[PDB]
């Protein structure tokens, strides 16, 4: 399916006068050249002209052809195309000794350029000697504009099993015409004119005299190219005489695009010619029996128990060495710091809600201690480091639930958690045994732009819900009372709390917006600039709290932690819970109901983890290695029902914290995304600093609460940007003018992306109305009722192209 | 081989050019326009047919339109 | 300028008397929000988000439009008092 090839040319050393045989071009799909130093240039597409493809023609339609020649040395080959050549009359029986001992000559490859000092074009002569060229010569075009490692991938780009083509050049004073002669092996045989192990199969033979309008390098390279094509190798493969070859070369001039010199190129007129070279594509496959080019699974079902778990370990553990090391730019440190404050506000805030909502029966250090050790572990043995652990929404709405159901029958709240953490348990082991999360396959983009989406609009709701309480905690007033007790709590308004608090996020969202921005200008030195922007929110966040301790007698609100390693409760609970009963005894009748919300657990978990790593782990966000998605799931929720067995909250990866993360360890190209930086490093270094925070309290005593709430802000303004269904939106305003060039606009018509959109929009909004319902936990119930609609309804009012055109699985491929 | 609209659209191509409708005006024999013929052929490239994508292909070719350029106006 | 008290018997009959409490937060809050109103209706005069003729024509009243939501947004707000225009009675 692909070959070597390699040009050689009669070339003379500076040193001392003599002919050597020098290569001078590579082609593996692409044509690589060398230059005078010695190092071959960047590789390029092939751009031939139209004088030597003319002389090619003219001198293959009477060149001679050997087929099937039985020989695997170069002197046999050698004799018998210099014997055919005498036989049809075209050299001259004269001269085949001194061409005999031209040809049979020492080939050298690049590593002795340096060596010999450099090598110059040569001319052969009747008397044997060297000689320079007798008309005129100019710096040849491709080493002149591409040549101002490498070989490892040469030795990979070559296939195991393939042949090799050899073509040589050169130029003769006491010829008469040019002459080519082309020979195929009956069997692929090793040459030593190539120290490359590849065999070769093919060999072509350019002779003949200087003539104007002939240059030999770059007919040469036109042979190369011609080689270089798969249908004409296949040709070469089942010609069998010269007519075939010559209808193949017609073919493939007649579908060769041509286009002349103007005065004033644009790329935009330029553009006008994509289809048009298409078309000559597919003319070229029209008469081909070939088909053109350019027009294992981390999940499959397994026969075998615990299939899945296997496969996700042996494909992910050979990287932990790479892991480990990837992690010394200073992006990843950045990126620490970052999530560090992203995951510990919420973390504080949750903390908080639930040890006024239970009682302190759970409290912060507990769950923040979990979160240390369900981090860690993940961190350390996790498939996919990238995922961020933590406390979410639907778990707190459930827990509140649960404690409501507990107080109405009169149970304990600690004690049936263990039993639901050992039904979790049973659940997750029969899961996993049976390896059932293939049905993650049936979820197509529809639903996880949806999840995205809403799950983007809570948090900026969340964030703007929590400035407006701040301003109706201190309302503005005529008179203030400055008699007012502060140690719980301030008691009453204050006078310049609540404007400064709005003018603290300002400044800070407002600097991380000029920094991003200043990320991507031209304003530097590159690796200063990208230093300096590489640091732009913990400058903001330095900035901002020197600012505001700059200021003395204004009050504003600070970060707080509990003081030590104590329980939120040490009146009513231990360290240990003792699972028979602490207070009452545990009734039976309590054990074997509690296997109802163990499977809203699971459903939930389950649900939510497998969404956020389809959205994490996308093919589109440059993401070459793998993703483990049973070994994560066993993880989770190992290390949540171990921790609910301590008394300790489970836990869930978090999907905007995570998607942040992602998108911190990320390096783009002058834009496009250039790659990703995967490590592990970064959750450990996470959980240690969260686990010794409250080891912090000086630092964390200095922070306002106002000032995380503009992150909170750049974060989730940050996040929507990859969303897909935000752009659509966002062209539901636009005039059908000024729309892209993507396939869904032309394709479809404009009202049939507004239908499809407003039946999305509508389900978004059937979501927001369910979860502001009190019955909220029936909230993803209807999110797998999603899936149906887009395997039943939708083609049942577009059309199967259609909706492979917009729910396509990949974005750049429709 | 031969298409009679697309031999005219040629010759439509070659009247399209700065350099050879100056040569053409200065002319006075034949061996004038078939020189000022040659010479624009001369910078003229052919592109293949390659199994890479178009787009890439396309915008490829600008450096090396540039150099023709550069070398005709000398 | 910003203190922790503040005393609340001063006459604001002639001019303002004595700091006071949220006058300049506020005002710099308008300042902010008026500059930042203004630049952000320039650059979406030269965007392509509506029909030319109502782009246009909403694009050029832009510095009206945000003078006009900043009297309305001090206007509801009635306790704090800030420094307004004075223009001679007569001729
Ligand atoms: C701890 O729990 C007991 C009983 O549930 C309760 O009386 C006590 O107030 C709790 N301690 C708190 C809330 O600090």
């Amino acid at each position: 399916h692909k070959v070597y090839v390699e040009l050689q040319e009669l070339v003379m050393d500076e040193k001392n006068q003599e002919l050597r045989w020098m290569e001078a071009a590579r082609w593996v799909q692409l044509e690589e050249n060398l230059g005078e130093n010695g190092a071959w240039g960047r590789p390029h597409l092939s751009h031939l002209t139209f004088w030597s493809l003319l002389e090619l023609r003219r001198v293959f339609t009477k060149g001679t052809v050997l087929l099937d020649l039985q020989e695997t040395s170069l002197a046999g080959v050698a004799n018998q195309l210099l014997d055919r050549f005498i036989f049809e009359d075209q050299i001259r029986p004269q001269d085949r000794e001194e061409l005999l001992r031209a040809l049979l000559l020492k080939h050298s490859h690049a590593g002795e350029l340096e060596a010999l000092g450099g090598v110059k074009p040569a001319v052969l002569t009747r008397s044997g000697d060297p000689s320079q060229p007798l008309l005129p010569q100019h710096s040849s075009l491709e080493t002149q504009l591409f040549c101002e490692h490498s070989p490892s991938g040469i030795l990979e780009k070559i296939p195991p099993d393939s042949e090799a083509t050899l073509v040589l050049v050169g130029r003769a004073d006491f010829l008469e015409q040019p002459v080519l002669g082309f020979v195929r092996l009956q069997e692929a045989a090793e040459l030593e004119a190539v120290e490359l192990p590849v065999p070769i199969r093919f060999l072509f033979v350019l002779l003949g005299p200087e003539a104007p309008h002939i240059d030999y390098t770059q007919l040469g390279r036109a042979a190369a190219t011609l080689m270089s094509e798969r249908v004409f190798r296949i040709d070469a493969y089942m010609a069998q005489s010269r007519g075939e070859l010559l209808h193949s070369l017609e073919g493939f001039l007649d579908c060769s695009l041509v286009l002349p010199p103007t005065d004033a190129p644009s790329e935009q007129a330029l553009l006008s010619l994509v289809p048009v070279q298409r078309e000559l594509l597919r003319r070229r496959y029209q008469s081909s029996p070939a088909k053109p080019d350019s027009s294992d699974d981390p999940l499959q079902q397994t026969g075998q128990l615990f299939g899945g778990l296997v496969r996700d370990i042996r494909r992910r553990y050979p990287y932990y060495l790479s892991d480990i090391t990837d992690a010394f730019s200073p992006q990843v440190l950045a990126a620490v710091i970052f999530i560090y404050f992203a995951a510990l506000s919420p973390a504080i805030t949750f903390g908080g809600l639930l040890g006024e909502k239970t009682r302190n029966q759970m409290g912060v250090s507990e769950l923040l201690i979990s979160t240390a050790v369900q981090g860690i572990l993940f961190a350390l043995l996790g498939a996919q480091p990238l995922l961020v652990v933590g406390f979410s929404g639907p778990l707190l709405v459930f827990e509140e639930a649960f404690f409501s159901f507990c107080e109405t029958n009169g149970l304990e709240y600690i004690v049936g958690r263990v039993w639901i953490g050992f039904w979790l348990i049973l659940l997750v082991v029969l899961v996993v045994a049976f390896e059932g999360s293939f049905l993650v396959r049936f979820i197509s983009r529809y639903t996880q732009e949806i999840f995205s989406f809403l799950i983007s609009l809570i948090f900026i709701y969340e964030t703007f819900s929590k400035l407006i309480k701040i301003f109706q905690d201190h309302p503005l007033q005529k008179t203030y009372n400055y008699n007012v007790l502060m140690v719980p709590k301030p008691q009453g308004p204050l006078p310049n709390t609540a404007l400064l608090s709005l003018v603290l996020m300002a400044g800070t969202f407002f600097f991380a917006m000029m920094l991003r921005k200043f990320k991507n200008s031209s304003y530097f030195p590159g690796k200063l600039r990208r230093v300096i922007g590489d640091f732009g929110v913990p400058i903001s966040i330095l900035i901002m709290v020197l600012v505001d301790f700059f200021i003395q007698d204004t009050y504003t609100q600070k970060l707080s932690v509990p003081d030590g390693f104590k329980v939120s409760n040490s009146s009513a609970r231990g360290w240990v819970i003792h699972p028979l009963g602490l207070r009452s005894e545990f009734p039976i009748w309590m054990m074997f109901a509690s296997a109802l919300p163990a499977l809203l657990v699971f459903i939930l978990i389950f649900l939510e983890s497998q969404i956020t790593t389809l959205i994490v782990s996308k093919p589109e966000r440059k993401m070459v290695k793998g993703s483990g998605f049973h070994l994560d799931l066993l993880l989770v929720v190992g290390m949540g029902g171990v921790a609910a067995l301590f008394g300790m909250p489970w836990l869930s990866a978090t999907t905007v914290r995570s998607v942040t993360h992602a998108n911190a360890l990320t390096v783009m190209g002058k834009a496009q995304i250039q790659e990703v930086k995967e490590q592990r490093i970064s959750g450990l270094l996470v959980a240690v600093l969260v686990g010794l925070s409250i080891l912090m309290e000086p630092i964390l005593s200095r922070i306002p609460l106002a000032v995380l709430f503009g992150i909170f802000l750049y974060m989730g303004v940050t996040s929507l940007s990859g969303i897909q269904l935000f752009d659509r939106i966002l062209l539901l305003f636009k005039p059908p003018k000024y729309h892209p060039d993507v396939p869904y606009v032309k394709r479809v018509k404009t009202w049939r992306m507004h239908l499809f959109t407003g039946i999305q929009i509508i389900c978004l909004a059937v979501l927001w109305v369910v979860k502001s319902t009190p019955a909220s936990l029936a909230l993803p119930f209807v999110l797998i009722l999603t899936v149906p609609l887009r395997r039943v309804l939708l083609p049942l009012i577009f059309r199967n192209v259609e909706l492979q055109c917009l729910d396509a699985d990949d974005a750049k491929a429709t």
